[PDB]
């Protein structure tokens, strides 16, 4: 057949041209089922029509696409393995994954692509139906194809296609055959449409969503709208729909939409084909408008889905049904009026996240079960949105939130961050066709789905012409969804909102031509109308979310500040497996790939598996629909909830002093929409012990949901009162402390236990009890930890970053700090015995921190550290000010009376609630992929490790690793548990932020700049 | 200027201009256009077509211009000339005090549509007073509302020079063709001659 | 050269397909005289690195695209005739010219067009300069060639163009050798272009 053959079709080259990014491919639509039956479209009944191509095919990987031999497309490979489709084939092991941040994986040189881009041949064997070739039309969809693809069928070539998240449909009506059919699919992991594609992720090619096969009748309902119109007292809304049909156009022939709730029909109309009358030369022929009249309908909501049946039926006047389409409608609203976002006529505030279609073991290929988990832990975590980035996400995710409730933003698949400028291809009039056709096909296929609210351009593109031109179209097509668009600044004449990514609530980054403001300054601006919503904020990057109550607290203040989207929800990191067979989270450039972003792909706010980071309860606290005044003994909830009534909510309130509950009650929520409730408490004990009480309020929900189970807590709040000072006399006991004092160290006996201070060193060697021993390295000051990701920021050991907090702490010597003992001295007062001492950091010559500390052992055993501490103003400031020490103890458990129970930082503690907390040794340590200081408890008054025990107020992360061990260490399956067990006591710690991770992002008052440090500690034996 | 596209055959008018599969080579007619009449002093207004109805790729379009080029103004008639996709209000062969009611495309007075709720563009009729022959009557009656109101500035006549194609007797005497006298059908007979002058080019009366 | 064969460029027809309006087509841009000296520049002198085409080629006209010989690429043919370029091949006998209004002059189904539609076949032979392949870049620059087609130069396929109304440009640095070259144009009367095009006019190629 000459044409049909590779070399015929690859000569003109598809892949490479910007003007081809399709051929031969049918036009976009909602997903078409194509039922015979208005029942079976109505109950969501599995089509006979509709087929599944997913499973067993014969897959064989070449070099480049010239590489493959001809004979493929007769009959298939004898060298051919058989892979399931869909599928990565890059976690197949057939070809690397690579991952980068913004440099483009090849060499940026548009339109073209390295001459050597993986190629993977996909082949299926099959038998079709009779009765689907004899009437009506076959097509095949592939679902999503990454990059570019040529489809063969029976050895004639059939077309090409490309954009890797968008569904490409091609007839086969003609290229099939009675019995065996052959399917050969020449994917392309290199495509000038790559260029387009440059989102940070994890790059893999091939076929990896689903393939189908459809069949439509001869005459059929090739595309439908549903649009809802209401009232202003949204007391009464229109159905608009709109229905295309490919005919075959005839008089008799009607179509009938009719709308469903459950088993009940609300609304019918049945109307002949033809528009009215639009121009000169009249209506559409082919075209029908039927518009449903609903009385008091329900409107759609992520708080309240309320999802309504519509069956769109193409019908003979007699009647018998020549094919039957259903599909979901919510009724809503989404306006920006007077500069604000608006949800059936209230503003929402969006407590979204952004979120990666990614699966540790299957790469990019997404399954039912991780869609439903993903968007429980969601709403369970207080997420009303998600961002689907930054590309058009699986049809089935759409579907989820609908029914689920989730604010969805559906974004574009252009995203040109790797190009320079960055707005060089979205500028050009010449890559102006590829680029619509990423938009345009998109919103013809996602515009049916109520949860989707926003439309976006694309990610980082710059701003061009191009994105005007389509922000254009959408709205032209689509005024029923605000547009948005990051680029060029985000106040663009593209985007509807203003949405920075990034941007920080007070200081604003001061960049040449795209500007960073302040979210408060930002509204302020001349001219300003526009409401902001963070498309990204918070760079949820390992050890995150510091300073995250600082944006919440500014979105509930500010009106046109309706919140934004974190990022990200899940790290995208892949499984890779041992030499030993035992599996390990890889990341960046694990799998031989270089230049790579190394362990930047992981930001979520979860684990993959997917296991909970200590900071999604901080953003689960922050995003609360209950917030809480207390006012003496009355307390006071508003709910953020805009449509929906308390209807199922249970208020628990605990009286505790010490840990221990001196009062509890329950109270059942009544609170209306974006109402107030004052709630009296009975009168509270007055615990004549001295000590804190706290009263810590929780809002419960006694009845099972969809998304949650019975007894879920959705809120919860802690106050402090009643503090009673203790004016009690520790001292003294009838025994009296005993030292002896050599040349080599200090020695102190006082009964069973004997405590030992180095004179060379001037900190305390070791501890005894018994008959018995106790640590294994010597209690020292500590003023470093195990450098965040937020603390390296970008900056690595090719290219140092002089910003980083890790980069001044090296250059500053603080790790390399030497301590020098200048003054150590041991005395014995008459109760206890004391002994002073003063040590100095020195790094080249300067000093960076003197130590003075007074240990006091007290007659009954307890030693009292006080530590002073004094920080040079020319040093950058400490990460943290602390005692440090390692313990040859390891007990099984963790007692300890403070903020918990899970880590919390300075930075980021809102969410911890004060109380006496039991954990696990391996609970108190956060096992992030990427090593670094970790399970940090604040707000500790008492800490019980084995028979050790610490008062006063501090900040402890008990752990396995040490700080050393942890900085050196890349990945956390190579992390040893060293001997004993690491104690890091410190009284003041830095924050750990942060707004981004490039950058420092550490508050001023977070830091550690006093200059100047007190803090005293009780160290005592049981 | 006006870019090359008109799709006036078709039912409706905008069946290929609310295309989204025909945006790509709609778009290529214009922004080729203007890349290469940009920095000509003489144009100074741009056009997305001619009678292509309203579509959602001119209002695309539309917008595209304007933003490489705030140099210029953009009109289009398509849609009733008071669409969005049009900085000035040019409609066609409208009339100065009798107004056609037509559906959806209704065709104002030149003086009425300016008074309509809401207009604020200014109108300029991108054709106007058809020349088809004996004709210009009433001619005096536009210029007369040209000078008296500020928002009317004038328009373009239609047409300039017949289109009339030259061919030759059987004794050889050459003589004026129209419409299907190269025996061509189905076709639109003498309405391709609608110029002021002939196409020697003598001036018509 | 297999690809360089009418058979596989006719078989991926470009002149239905809407995405495809352009192939190895160069970018817009006001019109580049490319003068060497700053004078030449100034007072509008004709530069020598343009040169006109213009002149006697020779053409040869067909019934359908597919109807015109393999032979055709390597050497003219001997029935074709020598018409002046630019010009349409209507006036000059070849295949009728119609007028029509707002009606197609072919069946409206988009985007097809009729199987038959009137191509015409440009070749011409030239010497270009040696110091022109030397260093530096040609381009062929067709002002103007109504509806679509495709070029051939040295017997090797070049590219596809479309829109009648803007100059479609191919680089013609590779294809080009030293001494006589030829270059083998096959317009085509009716293209998916035509949809776009539907002005009030004589319709010629
Ligand atoms: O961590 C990835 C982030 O990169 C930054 S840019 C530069 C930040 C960067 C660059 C190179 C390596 C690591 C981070 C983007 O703005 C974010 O959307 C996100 O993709
Ligand atoms: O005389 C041509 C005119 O036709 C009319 S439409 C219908 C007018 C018409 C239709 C068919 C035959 C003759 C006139 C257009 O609006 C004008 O621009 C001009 O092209
Ligand atoms: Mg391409
Ligand atoms: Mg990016
Ligand atoms: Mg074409
Ligand atoms: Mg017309
Ligand atoms: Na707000
Ligand atoms: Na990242
Ligand atoms: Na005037
Ligand atoms: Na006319």
């Amino acid at each position: 057949m000459i044409t049909d053959s590779l070399a015929v079709v690859l000569q003109r080259r598809d892949w490479e041209n910007p003007g081809v990014t399709q051929l031969n491919r049918l036009a976009a639509h909602p997903p078409f089922a194509s039922w015979r039956n208005s029942e079976e479209a109505r109950t969501d009944r599995p089509s006979q029509q509709l087929r599944s191509l997913n499973g067993e095919w014969r897959f064989a990987w070449f070099p480049a696409p010239e590489a493959v031999p001809e004979s493929w497309l007769e009959c298939d490979l004898p060298e051919a393995d058989t892979v399931v489709v869909p599928s990565n084939w890059q976690m197949h092991g057939y070809d690397a994954p690579i991952y980068t941040n913004v440099t483009y994986p090849i060499t940026v040189n548009p339109p073209f692509v390295p001459t050597e881009n993986p190629t993977g041949c996909y082949s299926l064997t099959f038998n079709v139906d009779e009765s689907w070739l004899q009437e009506g039309q076959t097509r095949i969809i592939f679902d999503g194809v990454n990059s570019a693809f040529h489809l063969w069928c029976n050895g004639r070539w059939v077309g090409y296609g490309q954009d890797s998240r968008l569904p490409s449909e091609f007839d086969l009506s003609a290229f099939l055959r009675a019995g065996e059919n052959r399917l050969a699919v020449m994917v392309l992991r290199w495509s000038d449409g790559s260029y387009l594609e440059d989102q940070d992720m994890w790059r893999m090619s091939g076929i990896f969503r689903d393939v189908s096969l459809l069949h439509k009748p001869t005459t059929q309902i090739s595309d439908f709208h549903v649009a809802t119109r209401f009232n202003d007292d949204f007391s009464r809304a229109v159905l608009e729909a709109e229905v295309q049909m490919c005919g075959e156009l005839r008089d008799y022939l009607r179509v009938t939409v009719s709308l469903w709730q459950g088993e009940t029909q609300v609304a019918s109309g049945t109307a002949p084909f033809g528009g009215e009358i639009i121009d000169e030369r009249g209506g559409y022929a082919d075209r029908v408008t039927l518009r449903l009249n609903v009385e008091n309908p329900k409107l759609w909501s992520a708080e309240i889905p309320n999802l309504y049946r519509a069956v769109v039926e193409l019908h003979t006047a007699d009647g018998t049904l020549i094919e039957a389409e259903a599909c979901d409608v919510g009724f809503r609203e989404v306006r920006i009026e007077n500069g604000l976002l608006l949800l059936n006529g209230k503003p929402l505030l969006i407590r979204g996240v952004n979120r990666h279609e990614h699966h540790p073991l299957h790469g990019q290929v997404m399954d039912e079960q991780t869609m439903v988990q993903d968007i429980l832990l969601m709403k369970q975590n207080n997420f009303n949105a998600v961002r689907c980035s930054h590309y058009p996400n699986h049809p089935l995710w759409y579907t989820l939130c609908d029914r689920y409730g989730l604010y969805v933003v559906d974004e574009a698949n252009i995203e040109t961050h790797g190009m320079v400028p960055m707005n060089r291809l979205t500028d050009d009039p010449r890559w102006l066709p590829a680029m619509s056709e990423r938009v345009t096909r998109m919103v013809q296929r996602d515009r049916n789905h109520p949860s989707v609210i926003i439309w976006s351009l694309g990610n980082e593109s710059g701003h061009g012409a191009n994105h005007d031109a389509l922000y254009r179209w959408i709205k032209s097509v689509d005024p029923s969804r605000p547009v948005q668009y990051e680029g060029g600044g985000a106040d663009t004449t593209a985007t509807d909102i203003i949405c920075p990514m990034y941007a920080r609530v007070d200081e604003d980054q001061p960049f040449p031509a795209v500007p960073k403001w302040s979210i408060k300054k930002w509204l302020s601006l001349p001219g300003e109308t526009r409401p902001l919503i963070l498309c990204e904020y918070a760079h949820a990057m390992g050890n995150s979310l510091g300073g995250f109550a600082k944006y919440w607290q500014a979105f509930r203040q500010y009106p046109r500040l309706q919140g934004g989207f974190v990022w990200d929800w899940v790290d995208q990191s892949l499984i890779k497996y041992d030499e030993n067979g035992n599996p390990w989270s890889a990341y960046g450039g694990d799998f031989g790939d270089t230049p790579n972003d190394r362990q930047f792909c992981m930001n979520g706010l979860v684990f993959a598996d997917r296991t909970p980071h200590p900071a999604l309860t901080e953003a689960k606290h922050q995003q609360q629909f209950f917030q809480f005044r207390l006012s003496g003994q009355t307390i006071e909830v508003t709910s953020e909830y805009l449509f929906r009534h308390s209807d199922n909510e249970l208020l628990h309130w605990m009286v505790a002093l010490d840990g221990k509950p001196l009062a509890s009650g329950e109270v059942p929520l009544d609170v209306a929409p974006q109402g107030k409730q004052l709630i009296e408490l009975p009168e509270l004990p007055q615990p004549e012990s001295a000590g804190q009480l706290w009263l810590t309020v929780r809002v419960v929900q006694p009845n099972a949901t969809a998304w949650s189970e019975a007894g879920h807590i959705s809120a919860w709040q802690q106050w402090r009162l009643a503090e009673n000072l203790s004016v009690t006399l520790p001292a003294a006991s009838h025994a009296i402390p005993h030292l002896t004092t050599s040349e080599m160290d200090f020695c102190i006996e006082l009964g069973n236990k004997r405590w030992q201070f180095n004179r060379q060193s001037g900190f305390l060697s070791q501890m005894w009890i018994g008959d018995k021993k106790q640590l294994l390295t010597p209690l020292r000051d500590q003023f470093t930890r195990a450098p965040l990701d937020n603390d390296i920021g970008v900056s690595e050991a090719t290219r140092i970053d002089p910003n980083a907090w890790v980069e001044r702490w090296k250059a500053a010597g603080h790790y390399q700090a030497e301590a020098a003992l200048l003054q150590c001295t041991a005395d014995t007062l008459a109760d206890a015995v004391l002994i002073t001492t003063a040590h100095a950091w020195q790094h080249q010559g300067k000093t960076l921190f003197i130590s003075r500390k007074t240990y006091r052992i007290d007659g009954s055993g307890q030693m009292a550290i006080t530590v002073d501490v004094e920080v040079a103003s020319d040093t950058p400031h400490p990460a943290r000010i602390g005692l440090n020490c390692q313990l040859a103890q390891v007990a099984e458990r963790v007692n300890w009376l403070g903020l918990g129970p899970q880590e919390n930082y300075p930075d980021r503690l809102t969410a911890a609630c004060f109380d006496r907390w039991d954990l696990p040794l391996s609970d108190m340590y956060t096992p992030y992929v990427f090593p670094s200081e970790n399970g940090l408890r604040c707000g500790t008054r008492e800490l019980n490790y084995g028979p050790h025990q610490w008062r006063g107020d501090f900040q402890f992360n008990i752990s396995r690793y040490s700080q050393q061990q942890l900085m050196e260490t890349s990945h956390r399956h190579l992390l040893h548990a060293e001997e004993g067990t690491w104690l890091n006591i410190d009284g003041f710690h830095m924050g750990i932020g942060g707004d981004d991770s490039w950058s420092p992002s550490v508050s001023a008052e977070f830091q550690l700049s006093a200059g100047r440090y007190h803090y005293q500690l009780v160290w005592c034996q049981k």
